[PDB]
């Protein structure tokens, strides 16, 4: 049910000495980065995982510089950085997964009848 | 993770013709009750349960008066009406859950390199 706005592609060329790969949720809900889940998939494989449960992020060393603004996922930006080195070898199709995660809670009352 | 403003306990003489169980969330974050469940449950068994996502709900025929106001429900008012009918047979521990379900979403971007 999250939303995104859309970026069909974008372009680098041996300028660019870092890239951005866009994602942005329009419309996050969560108020801390506790139940935000992101995962960055190349290929069918994750390259880059936030878990917010852990406030921390895994990444494989072949792609290694990947990284995420955490500063910014509340806004719904969970674009992913990274190195030349790495966006050359990895040029093609990237999957930007964003999870806000479930929450619960219970209280109890004691209804009382009085005469 | 949701929290509670709580009430051990409310209490009701023979004057009042209905009943309110209050329930409030203090740190709720849905935007649009299609994302909400609530349950009520008495006894060990689900007396009231409002099901967001189908904007429908459904009581037992021994709690048939039993209801939310659902207008009131993002501001994280889960309380119980119930007619004095409906109370005076069921007093004791009442247990309020309300659950904010998981929210995903996914997106495309290619990287493409231009010689
Ligand atoms: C590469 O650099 C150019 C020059 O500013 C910029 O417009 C473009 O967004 C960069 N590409 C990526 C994928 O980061
Ligand atoms: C990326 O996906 C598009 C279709 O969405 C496809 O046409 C293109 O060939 C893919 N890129 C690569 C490098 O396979
Ligand atoms: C019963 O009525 C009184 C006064 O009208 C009110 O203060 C009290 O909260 C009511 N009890 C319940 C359980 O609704
Ligand atoms: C809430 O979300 C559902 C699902 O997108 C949508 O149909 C509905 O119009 C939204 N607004 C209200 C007031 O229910
Ligand atoms: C659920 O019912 C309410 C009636 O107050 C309506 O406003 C809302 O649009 C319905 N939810 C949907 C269509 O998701
Ligand atoms: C409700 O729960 C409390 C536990 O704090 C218990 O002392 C009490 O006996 C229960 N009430 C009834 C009517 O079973
Ligand atoms: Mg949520």
């Amino acid at each position: 049910q999250l939303l995104f706005n859309k970026t069909k592609s974008v372009e680098f060329t041996f300028g660019n000495d870092t890239v951005v790969i866009p994602c942005f949720v329009t419309n996050m809900e969560a108020q801390n980065t506790t139940e935000v889940y992101v995962k960055w998939k190349f290929k069918g494989r994750d390259i880059y995982t936030f878990d917010g449960a852990l406030n921390k992020s895994t990444v494989p060393t072949d792609f290694s510089s990947a990284k995420i603004e955490v500063s910014q996922l509340l806004k719904g930006d969970a674009s992913l950085k990274m190195d030349k080195s790495d966006a050359v070898s990895h040029t093609g199709n990237y999957t930007c997964e964003v999870t806000e995660l479930t929450r619960e809670g219970e209280t109890i009352i004691e209804l009382k009848y009085r005469v």
